[PDB]
């Protein structure tokens, strides 16, 4: 059986854990620094097995050597001041799961989310390909949700593309989004799909300020774990990811959301999109902000 | 539980009830005017129950009293003028039959000619022309959508595509409104290369027909037919290419023609109207002259 | 579509939310007392859907009003003094569900769990075959899952039945449980099975040892969710839950953990097991438990 | 991706295809001898792709070739010594040509007579033994616990049963080892309509004949199929009857018989021995003369 190890036993982990163990797509190990957590998250969802049908060892450890040769590793262990503390919290993981599984297809949800998957590149000395960041699923999920229901459509009926990071760094592009192969733009009027454009941009902040203390994990970890199949069953998933670029969109040596054919070989084609003037006014001004991140990581 | 009545227990209608059954979207009837075959193939798909995990009642009948109070009846009974002719008796047959015994029942066709056969069903049971609808355009799109999925080396879950008018020479294609992920196909496939794709579309039918010798498509075919099936029962809201009454839309009036809607509990509950450009409204008014024909004759 | 509301936006309440949603089993009213947690978490979860693929309408309320005609109500809101603090809040909940869904069956999860299944029949007046108790299912889940571990099979050919309440009221059945129509006890052992019953009777408290300050919540909410399925798909069941008892296994006027057949109409029938002395000597004594909880509650 | 090659592109081959590729547990490869079949079956399976959302490659051959490195070969090519000659026959041939190409692969046997072509393919192929089984057990039980659950009026996912030996005469059945949610079935059952249960089960592959009159059943074979590659492929110990080549277990040596066995990556991982009564080992040697009888036929 494929065997995935997710690093960060709170929400978002364990969420995700919850999906991939339902859908029966591997072996799955919660790692965590807190002893008893990721045990007990691990045991309780284990026990689920008979009710939801599935047969796959769900366990939990604080050790990263039960973590060797697995074929995907999800770090979900985030937390000025924020790039430093996930900045090392990013190396110490990494650094201590890359040397167990050198084979494996990293993918980082800690924020900032494009500079950790930098950090997770480096520290690991993967193969670029094979390490990647979510973010523009779960924003593209919001999207494709707040159009779907202004629409009256079925949510299995919108596609959409975007690049960039969260909030103001996202680069929307409505213009690359369809219902059924038709333009969004036919079913929207400029004002509204605007409005839910902006909706999109601060999707995250919506949901903290509603849970007050907590923040979002439901769609993060179904995002994170459409990616983990993605890989695992090299399914060929067109979706937005935070990969390296090596020229795209004119942008060197940086962690972009960017289009690309997600498969067991992780990032197997970046997609260059013909973006307009005013879409690539959006994405240089993202990406310069993307780099002033990664520049203070440096 | 819904309950859902297929009348045709050959290939296609048999398949259907496998699906829907698997997925527990409701009692399943399958009718057939052969003795023993319905009864069969239903007790057939119960016994796999089991199996599949599905909590549903599978039943095969003669009897059309037993498709009684259907949400939705399903036809896969059919078999130029003499094709037309012998299918419009059956599907007479069928919908006289049926349609008073569920009089709030969503009526999906599958008989060929598609269109007209749609069209027959309508006059025939008198129902609302939002709630008697035909099976082609999504059979037809996901044919398009495999090979386009194919070619650009991407999941098959990602590319989306619309179409209308009919099978073969009346299928209208329109590769500018086709997505993967939210990006123009065109953007993936090369203008000669998607014609060919495009072609291969209109032949798909031909295509399976000429490889099998001795029978026609059924998997994609039902599974198209189950996947409208499921925007009805469960209120959905799909958008997808079936036939429609069209009363003006694409300047098309009294007529069953493939069209863009939103499928859902009421059946169609609206006619997309998109913006065609010259070359695609020649396609479209040529496809139309087709379907047209094939009408006339039916009501001759 | 179906229409379920979800009292209790907490752990168990928002997980069970999330299987019913996946499922498409029908439109979900998370309901809660404290304001931005439900609809924080019903738009998290909503988002999620073109992911997952699912048509179903998630929202969030603190207005009793918008559960009006459900065809199901989960109350997943509990926190000598517990059964206090429980029963206010378990009257609270159901006097103001109950009279705007008429029809709906009542699924209880809060504890002590039979006592409030007892308290949530006499507030809703509801016939006693539309009020259930969720107990049963979570702790023969975990019994199978210990089951399928140790004798090396698919948990999803172990089937098992209990009785009773959590804890030292549960009433274990080794006896009536098999592995694809074989006696559990030809795979494993007696002292070995007496360790797997004990582990199955202590199962709630593991899980809050390894926690440290949570409760288990993935199988807890699985078991309701499956509970909830059973009614609205009229899947006729055959599962343990607490139920209403008119003289069945010698006891009346109470709710008690016993084998039923669940469907649309609630329990549609009670099973009556051939329990051996040895068994009935257990049954008896956590009946006595049971009854004292209710008379505490009187 | 697993790779799975189904030989013999009928019915049950086509239709256990078809939830592998739902299911996508891996790359699927449809073989017969007749041009043209396989390919068009598996052509319109693929076409089906985007509407089932399934992403693994669905293709039909007419060349062992294709079905080389296969994790699982499934063979569906079958059509009383002139019976056994005839799939001996087919069963050879299937299986020397396609053993060679997956060293690897654990075979599974749907052709009929079920135990004696098992017993020949494990002799053409020269596999070690727990890799080589058939499918018939799993059909059995099958319509044993769907006349069951309609009987107890409980879900079909409630009901778990095990039995023993072949099909129709051969059949072993154990009603003692059936349960309802770990409850004794005998407790739901009265012991005449149990009785009337287990010969209708026994009876349950010709009542489906009987009523198609020209054709056998299809899907309940195939879903029973499917479920035991999802067994070997996704390494999940299933706990099933099924044709196991014994060595002493039952007091039988040198014989495929329908056991209870724990299924998984290894195939038969281990035969599991009940302690069955006087009149379960009376019906049981019954059984294994019948067998017997057909496989010495076929070694003549
Ligand atoms: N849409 C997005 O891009 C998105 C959405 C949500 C959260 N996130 C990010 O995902 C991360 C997780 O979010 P969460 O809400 O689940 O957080 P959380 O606080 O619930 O869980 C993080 C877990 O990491 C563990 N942890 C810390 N340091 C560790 C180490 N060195 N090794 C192993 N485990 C360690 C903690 O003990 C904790 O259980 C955060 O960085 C957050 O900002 C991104
Ligand atoms: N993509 C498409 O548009 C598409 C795809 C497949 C099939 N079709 C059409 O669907 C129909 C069925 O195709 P099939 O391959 O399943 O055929 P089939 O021959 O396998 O089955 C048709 C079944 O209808 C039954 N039947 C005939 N007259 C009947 C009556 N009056 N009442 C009840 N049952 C009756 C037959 O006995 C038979 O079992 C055909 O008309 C075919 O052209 C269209
Ligand atoms: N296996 C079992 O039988 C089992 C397992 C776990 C939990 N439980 C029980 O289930 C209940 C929920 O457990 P949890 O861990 O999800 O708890 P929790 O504390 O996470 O959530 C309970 C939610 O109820 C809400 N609430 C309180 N009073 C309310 C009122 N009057 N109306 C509406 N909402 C109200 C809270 O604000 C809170 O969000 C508890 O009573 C617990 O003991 C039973
Ligand atoms: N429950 C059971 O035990 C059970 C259930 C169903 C079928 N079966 C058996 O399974 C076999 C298939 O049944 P079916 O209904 O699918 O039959 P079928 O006649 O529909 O299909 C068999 C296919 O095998 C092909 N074939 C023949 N010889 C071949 C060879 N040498 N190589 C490759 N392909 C070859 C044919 O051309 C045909 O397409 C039969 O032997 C039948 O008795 C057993
Ligand atoms: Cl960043
Ligand atoms: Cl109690
Ligand atoms: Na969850
Ligand atoms: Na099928």
């Amino acid at each position: 059986r494929k065997k995935i190890s997710i690093i960060g036993a709170g929400f978002v982990g364990s969420t995700t854990a919850h999906w991939l163990a339902a859908k029966e797509l591997g072996d799955i190990v919660l790692l965590d620094i807190v002893e008893g957590v990721p045990q007990g998250k691990a045991l309780d969802l284990y026990e689920a097995s008979p009710i939801e049908g599935f047969d796959v060892r769900v366990t939990g450890t604080n050790n990263y050597a039960d973590t060797a040769n697995s074929d995907v590793i999800v770090v979900t262990s985030g937390a000025e001041d924020l790039i430093k503390v996930n900045a090392d919290i990013t190396r110490a993981c990494i650094s201590q799961a890359a040397p167990l599984s050198p084979n494996a297809v990293i993918i980082m949800v800690n924020n900032p989310l494009d500079a950790m998957t930098y950090l997770a590149a480096e520290v690991s000395g993967f193969p670029k390909e094979r390490v990647i960041g979510q973010a523009g699923v779960l924003d593209a999920a919001r999207y494709r949700t707040f159009i779907a229901m202004e629409a009256g459509v079925s949510v299995e009926d919108v596609q959409a593309m975007l690049m960039g990071g969260h909030g103001d760094e996202m680069v929307p592009l409505p213009r690359f989004s369809c219902i059924s192969g038709i333009p969004v733009s036919e079913f929207i009027a400029p004002d509204r799909l605007a409005q839910i454009v902006e909706r999109t941009r601060k999707g995250g902040g919506e949901i903290v300020n509603l849970l007050k203390t907590g923040s979002a994990y439901y769609a993060p970890a179904a995002a994170t774990a459409q990616m983990v199949e993605a890989v695992l069953k090299d399914k060929k998933r067109v979706m937005p990811v935070a990969a390296y670029l090596t020229g795209q969109y004119g942008l060197n040596d940086i962690y972009f959301g960017v289009p690309v054919i997600l498969g067991a070989g992780g990032v197997e084609k970046i997609l260059e999109l013909p973006l307009n003037e005013e879409e690539m006014a959006l994405l240089n001004a993202s990406a310069k902000a993307v780099r002033a991140t990664l520049d203070t990581l440096k």
